[PDB]
């Protein structure tokens, strides 16, 4: 079904939360006898108008995706009286990518990670020729199909670039990402392909630390950025980056991984590689482990 019946959406336990959505696993049971199909349903919570009209949005955006490294859109559900929209996804119950990481080091080595980085460049790699900017690329928003297949999986921050413009100033409510965001998206709010392009080098840092949280992105940057009185973690952040520091290299991460990061985390936008060009090289990469 592409249109699912609100009163036969089980609700099961909370899969996540982010920006100002909420996943929930629910089984999808017409028949009430508890046979039906587990689904993953995202509603918005604490949403004015202005947030709906954005969700809608990101429902159409995620319906058009079609890609193996996307995850699929199964269809919608109308609350009463078509005032709590939901939209309905495959459910993968290996889960986030970040949970996964931190549980299984010990049997992931770096073959299989970036296996997962040549999958998410990929799919990174589709959404650019939909003219879509995913905003908020990070290991927690991407899932794990199978040992050997990841797929990006939230969309709640994802604009569709104008046609005019290969570039999109969003200034909007809501904690940002920040320690994920190039310099162009901390100063001047600008989004782009490329602005995405430094994320997916954090990404990176975050696969080959397993996303352990004691050298996490935000763990890292706040130690060198410090505190100081009357310079705003902003402020900090943008100056650091400025001066030409970066997320240092996981230990054993491999150089050439963290050649491509700091590629990736080029000052200028055009400057950096396109997933185009990136998704060749972790390609070669992963077939030299
Ligand atoms: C991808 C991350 C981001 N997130 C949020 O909940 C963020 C928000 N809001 C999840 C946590 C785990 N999630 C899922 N787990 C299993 N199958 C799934 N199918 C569709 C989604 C989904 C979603």
């Amino acid at each position: 079904p592409t249109i699912f019946e609100e009163r036969h959406l089980k609700y099961i336990s909370q899969l996540g939360k982010g920006n100002f959505g909420s996943v929930e696993l629910c089984r999808y049971d017409p028949l009430g006898d508890n046979t039906g199909a587990l689904v993953a349903v995202k509603q918005l919570q604490h949403s004015g108008p202005d947030q709906q009209r954005d969700f809608q949005r990101e429902i159409q955006i995620l319906k058009a995706l079609h890609s193996d490294f996307i995850v699929k859109y199964r269809g919608v559900s109308y609350g009463p009286g078509r005032q709590s929209l939901r939209l309905v996804m495959e459910y993968l119950p290996s889960g986030c990518l970040r949970d996964f990481l931190q549980r299984h080091r010990a049997r992931l080595d770096a073959s299989r990670l970036l296996l997962y980085s040549s999958q998410i460049c990929k799919g990174m790699e589709y959404l650019g020729s939909r003219r879509c900017v995913h905003r908020d690329l990070a290991a927690r928003n991407i899932l794990v199909e199978s040992e050997a297949h990841v797929k990006i999986a939230d969309f709640g921050l994802a604009k569709l670039l104008p046609l005019d413009k290969d570039y999109y100033v969003v200034r909007e409510p809501g904690q940002s990402p920040i320690f994920w965001y190039a310099p162009e998206s901390l100063s001047d709010n600008i989004f782009s392909r490329q602005s995405d392009v430094w994320s997916f080098g954090v990404v990176l840092y975050e696969l080959f630390t397993y996303c352990d949280k004691s050298c996490s992105p935000s763990a890292e940057f706040l130690r060198m950025m410090g505190c100081e009185r009357d310079v705003p973690a902003l402020c900090r952040l943008l100056e650091l980056l400025e001066e030409g520091q970066r997320l240092p290299a996981p230990p054993a991460c491999p150089a050439e991984v963290h050649e491509l990061m700091k590629l990736c985390w080029a000052p200028s936008p055009q400057d950096r590689p396109s997933f185009s060009a990136l998704g060749p090289q972790l390609d070669m990469l992963w077939s030299g482990s």
